[PDB]
Parts: C-alpha cells; sequence; structure tokens
C-alpha cells in the first residue's frame, strides 16, 4: 500500500524516446503510453493525469525496444 514515483532510470530513457529522428507519432505515443502504463499519480491534484505526471515504468526494455525500430525502420 505505497504509491509509485516516476523513476530517475525511466524519465532517461523516455527522453532517449524523444530524441528519435524521422518521427511517427503513432509509434512515439505506443511507446510513450507504455512508459506510463505500469502506475499512475496525479500530482499536481487537479484531477487528471497530465505532463510531468506522465513516466514511471520498465522502461529499460520499452527503451532498448523503441531504439531497435526507430533504427530498423530509419534510411539506408
Amino acid at each position: 500500500g505505497v504509491d509509485n514515483k516516476f523513476n530517475k532510470e525511466q524519465q532517461n530513457a523516455f527522453y532517449e524516446i524523444l530524441h528519435l529522428p524521422n518521427l511517427n507519432e503513432e509509434q512515439r505515443n505506443a511507446f510513450i503510453q507504455s512508459l506510463k502504463d505500469d502506475s499512475y499519480i496525479d500530482t499536481n491534484n487537479d484531477g487528471a493525469y497530465e505532463g510531468d505526471e506522465l513516466s514511471g515504468s520498465q522502461s529499460a526494455n520499452l527503451l532498448a525496444e523503441a531504439k531497435k525500430l526507430n533504427d530498423a525502420q530509419a534510411p539506408k
């Protein structure tokens, strides 16, 4: 019964995914979402989950994945 925080290891990966060149929005989201979907927290107490309240998940796997695609789906 303990609340979860976006940690550092995650935020770090979250940025890497946001650095992908030749952006595909559908992909970015899907990946960006997964980086959020593990646990959820209305830090700013406004009734909504937004902005900095977005990261906090097993991001290492997603990062390596998103990076594998952006690289596999990139130009020669």
